[PDB]
C-alpha cells in the first residue's frame, strides 16, 4: 500500500469531488487548459502559473490606495479588448480616467461603462451583462462603494456581507460557463465571500519608487498572488508601473532578462548577447523602447524557457 501510491489514489479522489485543483503540491509545473489574458506583466504572468487571469472565474485584486490594482486590472481590458473582446467595467468610484486608459491599450469608445447607484443596482446591471454572454472580462470598481440599499437611505439589517454573497452565489455559476473572467478591486465585509469565492487573489501593493534626481513618476509594485486554484498559490513578482504610461512591458523584459540569464550586468552595463544595450536600467528601458526586434526576440526567448 506504497505511500507514494496511495498519496495520489486518495488525492485524485477530491479534485473529483471538490474541484480542479482543491489540492495542489507546491512543486508541480502543472501546464493544461489555458484560455488566459495576459495581464500585460510578463512576470506577474507566469507568477499565475498559466500565464494570465484564468477567462470564467471570478477574480480580485486587493490592496492599499494608489497600489496599481486599477492598473492592471486596466491593462487586463486592454488586452481582452485588443483580442475581439468585451469588456464592462461597473464603476461605482467614479475615479476611472479616460486618458490613462486609452494611453494603455483600452478602446475607451467601445468600453461599457455603468455607474449603478446602490450596491444590488451594482451587482445586477453587472450579473445581467454576464449572462448575456458577450463579455469577455467585467471589472467592477471598489467592492467597498458597492454599499447596501439602505445606508443610503436609513448597519443594522442586509449589510454587503450577504448583498455580496448572494449575487457571487448567483454569478459565480454564470460567467463559469459564459468564459467571462470577473475582476472585482477591494481596498484595505463582504469581502468575506468573495475570499471564497475567488479562483484567483492577488495582493498588490506599492513597494519602492523608479525615480532618476527626477520627482518619480511610477513605483517598483510587488504582487503576491495568496489565492490561486489554477496553478500553485504563493508565488511573487515585481514589475514597473510609470506615471502616466503604465506597466514597463520593456523593463518587465530586463528583470526577467537578467534573472534567467539571458542578459549580464558588468558593471552596471546591460548587454544581450555580445550587444551591450546600456548602463543603469532606466537607460536600458529606454534602449529597448526603440528597437522592438532586439526587445521581442528577449521576450520570445523567455516564453520558451518557461509556458
Amino acid at each position: 500500500p506504497d505511500r507514494e501510491k496511495a498519496l495520489e489514489l486518495a488525492m485524485a479522489q477530491i479534485d473529483k469531488n471538490f474541484g480542479k485543483g482543491s489540492v495542489m503540491r507546491l512543486g508541480e509545473e502543472v501546464r493544461q487548459p489555458i484560455s488566459v489574458i495576459p495581464t500585460g506583466s510578463i512576470s506577474l504572468d507566469v507568477a499565475l502559473g498559466i500565464g494570465g487571469l484564468p477567462r470564467g472565474r471570478v477574480i480580485e485584486i486587493y490592496g492599499p490606495e494608489s497600489s496599481g490594482k486599477t492598473t492592471v486590472a486596466l491593462h487586463a481590458v486592454a488586452n481582452a479588448q485588443a483580442a475581439g473582446g468585451i469588456a464592462a467595467f461597473i464603476d461605482a468610484e467614479h475615479a476611472l480616467d479616460p486618458e490613462y486608459a486609452k494611453k494603455l491599450g483600452v478602446d475607451t469608445d467601445s468600453l461599457l461603462v455603468s455607474q449603478p447607484d446602490t450596491g444590488e443596482q451594482a451587482l445586477e446591471i453587472a450579473d445581467m451583462l454576464v449572462r448575456s454572454g458577450a463579455l469577455d472580462i467585467i471589472v467592477i470598481d471598489s467592492v467597498a462603494a458597492l454599499v447596501p440599499r439602505a445606508e443610503i437611505e436609513g448597519s443594522h439589517v442586509g449589510l454587503q456581507a450577504r448583498l455580496m454573497s448572494q449575487a457571487l452565489r448567483k454569478m459565480t455559476g454564470a460567467l463559469n460557463n459564459s468564459g467571462t473572467t470577473a475582476i472585482f478591486i477591494n481596498q484595505l465585509t463582504g469581502g468575506k465571500a468573495l475570499k471564497f469565492y475567488a479562483s484567483v487573489r492577488l495582493d498588490v501593493r506599492r513597494i519602492e519608487t523608479l525615480k532618476d534626481g527626477t520627482d518619480a513618476v511610477g513605483n517598483r509594485t510587488r504582487v503576491k498572488v495568496v489565492k490561486n486554484k489554477v496553478s500553485p498559490p504563493f508565488k511573487q513578482a515585481e514589475f514597473d508601473i510609470l506615471y502616466g504610461q503604465g506597466i514597463s512591458r520593456e523593463g518587465s523584459l530586463i528583470d526577467m532578462g537578467v534573472e534567467h540569464g539571458f542578459i549580464r550586468k558588468s558593471g552596471s552595463w546591460f548587454t544581450y548577447e555580445g550587444e551591450q544595450l546600456g548602463q543603469g536600467k532606466e537607460n536600458a528601458r529606454k534602449f529597448l523602447l526603440e528597437n522592438t526586434d532586439v526587445a521581442n526576440e528577449i521576450e520570445k526567448k523567455i516564453k520558451e524557457k518557461l509556458g
